[PDB]
């Protein structure tokens, strides 16, 4: 609502930034031309070669200005896919900055089916300040960045609900 | 695990307490687990709960303590409890109809 533009450009390079994990987690709950897709912001991370490695990626604000990053937390609906997807089930991630740090875990749990998956994908954020640096630490279930957003502040700008 | 579906088509109320023993042998002479858990959810709610055994004051002459939780239940809407220990399941719950000029004062009248 105070921002009037922002730039699309990618804060992890989905080939460089995950050697050891598949990027390619695609799911038919984000379907589109009829087919099975994904968010073209975020990385669904995955076992590659049957093993997820603890990753330990960074990223600094080198455009002068507030980087909105944008990443997933998955929460199985079963112990059994916990281990197929992300190898661990003591999974965690920890996203973490000068002013933020949190960890996450996994509420692995058997719950009702929306859009048809039984899973959940928890959606969190943060303000990457002007030369700060973010750090994403996990050993499972980090749905990653692809994109993030260097804000630009606007006056007069709003969101408004509108028909015409 | 246990599971109720909304048919009343209005918006059910549930209640429900997950309880903390203020020692370890109480967690393992009333729910077994001593890393015990709770887990409710539904369609847009999810949330687990664990217990945080701690030695504290009492109030009522009780040292354990008792969160009390709710969530609203949509028209078609499941929730599903799980656990296995400290969860203090719901008898009843309340199906709200909606309504206006209604409110809470404190009167002596």
């Amino acid at each position: 609502s105070s921002v009037s533009s922002f730039e699309r450009f990618e804060i992890f390079p989905k080939e460089s930034s995950w050697p050891n994990h598949n990027t390619n987690g695609v799911t038919a709950a984000c379907s589109h031309e009829g087919k099975s897709s994904f968010y073209r912001n975020l990385l669904w991370l995955t076992e590659k070669e049957g093993s997820y490695p603890k990753l330990k990626n960074s990223y600094v604000n080198k455009k002068g200005k507030e980087v909105l990053v944008l990443w997933g937390i998955h929460h199985p609906p079963n112990s059994k896919e916990q281990q197929n997807l992300y190898q661990n089930e003591n999974a965690y991630v920890s996203v973490v900055t000068s002013n933020y740090n949190r960890r996450f875990t996994p509420e692995i749990a058997e719950r009702p089916k929306v859009r048809d998956q039984a899973g959940r994908m928890n959606y969190y954020w943060t303000l990457l300040k002007p030369g700060d640096t973010i750090i994403f630490e996990a050993n499972g279930n980090l749905i990653a960045p692809m994109y993030a957003f260097a804000l630009r502040r606007g006056f007069g700008s709003g969101i408004i609900t509108s028909n015409a």
